[PDB]
């Protein structure tokens, strides 16, 4: 039976640590992928973490320019939760370099996107079986959520963005039954830049919460129907949310231009007119993360907040972030849990090392108590090579 | 309850990529087996990979030697598809230098032969439990067709080819209910010559596409009923599917003797009188892999065609690729969905390495919008050793 | 249905061996993780071994300064018994410190603490969900049984600590159903200490033989009601049960405080006003360890006893043990089972490497033959590094 | 429901080959345990090989000094047929330097003895769970089958001994239902020698042909009961099965004293008063198999027979060999399936390296086609160290 996607967001009151999988410290000397844009999706029976890996290990060779981004050779692969993705427990899914997964109940629905940068397919697959594909539309690195889609009621929702990362793109919101394409609208967003869109159902109506790479500080955000009617803004609060970003300040319920170009993958949970922000704790690098309930944040440009929960602190590495969501049908709550992931990059840029990989922790929204502290990556670099 | 196999092949327009195990990219660290002559098989459940190992892991001494064919040591071993064929993620399926494999809706038929060059037999298994044997008739390198056979209502087929691969051979066509043969029939083809069959059901039909050894760049067919009627012929398109061959001209409906010589496994799917020949880009060595769409292919002689999807450059290896089919049952579509892999090789002889091995690529037939691209293997040689 | 825990625990005669994992021996080579702190606990369907990591494996620079307790990247996970824990076997269960874990007969209950030690929280999970967080009330290393929880009809109980470990500190009973706290009880236990408890069910009632790391070379108890009713004491016998402890003379039914400091996780089995000791076979280190039927001990105060079990010789390291049960559900018996897991502690403090770790053996009560042995870790250190 | 064993044995005509794990090949880098005396048993499901581990994996320090048979390090693990036995995909049974398994149709019995050679206790578990225990008799090495129990209509039977292996010891059959023993039976049999029994069901009736190590190159064999009333006898044929053994001449209905001290462990099917009969190819050392029809030989002394079909050649290491069944729950034939596996002993003591190790090839009767041919370890020795 379908998830119903029917029910609000639970009340929470903080964090509560969910999974760590010590990827790169185990991959010293296991044989672990190279992986970067980790996410987390549910069914109605089982969590998985989904990572595109650069068919490669760490400490081999082949790991050699995994900064790089784009590759014939990355695949999106799944494992169990809070395990270190190996070939060995790892489950195949798709060939790409940009993807989207999630579960409506029935069946695993992947999007993987290959192909050159200027005609990229996006590969839908329900069940592990080619349902669609979508082509590239403005022939301009098509790109999807790095995160997972949201399902209402047998119905799965997925953005995607094409066209160039420092100007105006185009923007699409798709909805998908059994992996294939029903409906999809283009958003009129002059203005507006919107990439690796968190995606969450809260009562029957989808929130992305996403990452301007052009001209804003603050994150975008697209709430949409069953059948696609959307209305579009950024978050207002002076809590900016994107890295890099300017110190807090006065919000804009539009793009926040000091700091603004480029980004990170990023989240939010709207609660009301309420926000809880989880961000870097360093305004100009992926560094630390921290979550922010702003109970005004949402709609109001102040930059007073009630409370900070640590989650790692500024001498540690971070990277993406993203929501996932656990439903009713899994957990036998009556209310949907918000949950958020963080990848943990470690390698190049910003270390001397060959490679780039990330490790991911996890956390979910509780009404009870909770605690802030740094789960950090944990890995000594370089390593043997 | 068996596969019906009654059903139409889909219309399609071109193929999105489906599966890429980096194998040998992963085993210059992980524990990988040395194979070659991979291919894929799908169930109403499950489509699982299949190949034949040397009993060796890549990276290791044991890997020395590994270009040649036949061994006691070669098994016949399966993983799911997309992943790296290790010694922890695989199933034992026979002892074999050679295999075939099959699902028919209700348990896995296979196919393996071992024994020595002058009586060879082929080991017959439903469920993993032997249920027949086939004994070498020509005492002369007994073998099938390195890809899966095709499963009509509860009934399966394969090929089989005894005797010299610079001359006629003797073929048989073999009819198996639950692992055990209920009926055979040899080939009546002077001057014809059939290896490495490449066998898809259309319609309660069977049709195999095969490699010529002796004395054709074109590659010969075999149509038959669930009873072993036949009809027999080569693909008449004067762009020829076997490597090596000679360039693009005028074709025939016998064997096109320049270059005829040798040959690779291959396949093609026949479409009305037209027919999707899959080939390597190159006219002599195993390099490089294209889909060409040729709408008369079938049955007319000209060089003119379509459709070209590239998939693997000519600056890259390619090798042994084969059909396989994906039916109703596991899909739910109302027609049998036609894919392909290709076996990327690795080493010896083109390569100064002291092993032989082969990654997997696959790809399926989709009636949406599709890419050219390259998707090499990848490794880069020599090894540590 | 629910293990209902209403049988009393099986006669028995002596202790047949029942795992061991080897893990350490194995680890030399395979990818094996480096944990501490392991113990087994059983389903209706199932037995595993649970463990906490260091988020790094044996033979591997993140191994180094594994002495240390309590660091961000510790979690709980489990395998099968008697496997060795390995990146590929085990299944993540949550990011902890200290924990323990039991099965109700439809989910496992987990209980993991992670954070500041001036403020750590632990996580409930039922079925790998979060379902309650219990917050340090004492700000002083929260901390549980390191073995598993005791379950009586749906509902699971445990034992926490907070507060110092050299004097006076508070502890707690929990009860919980479906992982969520529906009662808590703090005991009124002036002079008593209360640590690392082993407790098991035995006819609808709950008994915990603990740590008093304060002031007590004999082990202090709890038994308590499904309401948290509870009688508290020390067990009498003159076979003394920690480690550190005195020689064997005039017991107590309060502390005996001569080498009463620190201690060593253990268990002990009531028969009646009869005890079953497991103990070490040094009186300092944690070195050997033996089986002691002592038909009087736990009420009276005499050094005598009947059955000395050998499971491991003084000359071997051993460390933790605990209490495990097999409900009659898993086991088809009219009766509760009494098995108990060691902890062979290798590497630091005793020995010179970077690196500690543990691997385990395991028995279980039984009424027919038995013998003594030793079965102990067998690796040779140090390490390559 | 149980496994009848009420059907006869197969009529069959040759061995077609079933398994072949490769395991030292893979073990010179794959992450393999050490072991030795290997043995595949199945149930109406599935089949497994079990093993006796060393705690060790191939090329790692500790596999140091296994050639020697007993300690407290071993364990019997499995795994399924044909896959190398790994941490990675080995189930732990138990503890044991000396094992038997067999599946009743509901659940895996297994039989592991453990402890000092002065008095070992054989574990019994039943689904994993002790159900029973026994206890030396006469303190002198305890030990079992190391292949594959017998099991009729629910109850399942195995032999042991107890003794001196160069002169008279104790032999005793014991009969089990649900891992408990409810008889068991002492042989009167003076100037006999039991040991290492592969022990078959046919028609109701077991059958053991075991190992005469104290003066007998020709086998012992028991037949007996439900109820075990027992017959005893040795072997006819003057094709001697035992390594040692002199060269093929007059059999005896006794013990063949020539070259009749030591042994390996063996089998034969008895087919009437013919015989099948696996022995290596050396009279010496456990060099080479071959299996052998000897259409009288389970009566008459002669040293005549009908079939050789070569399974090891002579140049190649050999060593234990034992037979396994496939009952007709399993395999839908109206008769049990006659089976045996090969191990491939390699390193001391005839090699010179550190360890003692083995691989396994397996093969099944068939009543069509087959072939002789070396199936061998094809390990290159010594490894790294
Ligand atoms: C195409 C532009 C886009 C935003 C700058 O690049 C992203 C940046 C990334 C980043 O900032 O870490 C990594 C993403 N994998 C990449 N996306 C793709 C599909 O290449
Ligand atoms: C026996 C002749 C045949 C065609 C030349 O050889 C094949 C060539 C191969 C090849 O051209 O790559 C590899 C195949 N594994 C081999 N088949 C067997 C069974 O050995
Ligand atoms: C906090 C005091 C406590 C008793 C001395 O320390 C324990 C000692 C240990 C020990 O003596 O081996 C290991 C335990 N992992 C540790 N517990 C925690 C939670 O750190
Ligand atoms: C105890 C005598 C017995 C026969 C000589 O030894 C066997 C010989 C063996 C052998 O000849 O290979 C290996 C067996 N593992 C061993 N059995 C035990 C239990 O140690
Ligand atoms: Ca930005
Ligand atoms: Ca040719
Ligand atoms: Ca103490
Ligand atoms: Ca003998």
């Amino acid at each position: 039976v379908k998830l119903a996607g029917n029910s609000s967001l639970c009340p929470i009151n903080g964090w509560a640590v969910y999974s760590k999988d010590n990827s790169i410290r185990i991959g010293s000397k296991g044989d672990v992928f190279v992986i970067r844009e980790p996410f987390i999706s549910c069914s109605h029976l089982e969590c998985r973490t989904f990572f595109l890996t650069q068919g490669a290990l760490l400490n081999d060779k082949h790991s050699n320019g995994t900064v790089k981004d784009r590759s014939p050779h990355r695949t999106l692969m799944s494992c169990p939760v809070g395990e270190a993705p190996s070939p060995y427990n790892s489950r195949f899914e798709s060939v790409a370099w940009s993807a989207s997964a999630c579960h409506d109940g029935t069946s695993w629905l992947t999007i993987g996107i290959s192909g050159p940068d200027n005609g990229a397919v996006a590969v839908l697959k329900y069940n592990g079986i080619i349902t669609d594909t979508i082509k590239s539309w403005r022939n301009n690195i098509l790109r999807t959520q790095e995160s997972e889609c949201a399902c209402v009621n047998g119905s799965c929702f997925t953005v995607m963005t094409d066209g160039p990362s420092n100007g105006q793109a185009s923007y699409k919101i798709f909805k998908m039954e059994k992996g294939k394409v029903v409906k999809s609208v283009e958003l009129d967003a002059p203005n507006y830049y919107y990439e690796e869109c968190s995606c969450y159902p809260n009562a029957g109506e989808i929130t992305c919460v996403c990452r301007d790479n052009w001209h804003g500080s603050n994150r975008p955000w697209v709430s949409f129907n069953q059948n696609l009617e959307y209305q579009i803004g950024y978050i207002c609060s002076g809590v900016f949310g994107d890295n890099p970003r300017p110190n807090d300040g006065t919000g804009s319920c539009g793009p926040v231009s000091s700091n603004g170009a480029y980004g990170v993958k990023g989240f939010s949970f709207k609660y009301g007119n309420g926000v809880w922000i989880g961000r870097t704790k360093s305004t100009n690098s992926r560094s630390g993360f921290e979550m922010i309930w702003d109970p005004n944040g949402w709609t109001e440009t102040d930059s007073s907040f009630s409370v900070k929960q640590d989650i790692v602190a500024i001498t540690d590495w971070s990277g993406y972030s993203g929501s996932f969501v656990q439903h009713p049908e899994l957990t036998g709550l009556d209310c949907i849990r918000p949950c958020f992931w963080v990848e943990l990059i470690r390698g190049r840029p910003k270390e001397s090392t060959i490679w780039t990989s990330g490790s991911s922790i996890s956390f979910c929204g509780v009404n009870s108590d909770t605690v802030g502290w740094s789960w950090p990556d944990g890995a000594e670099l370089p390593f043997t090579i």
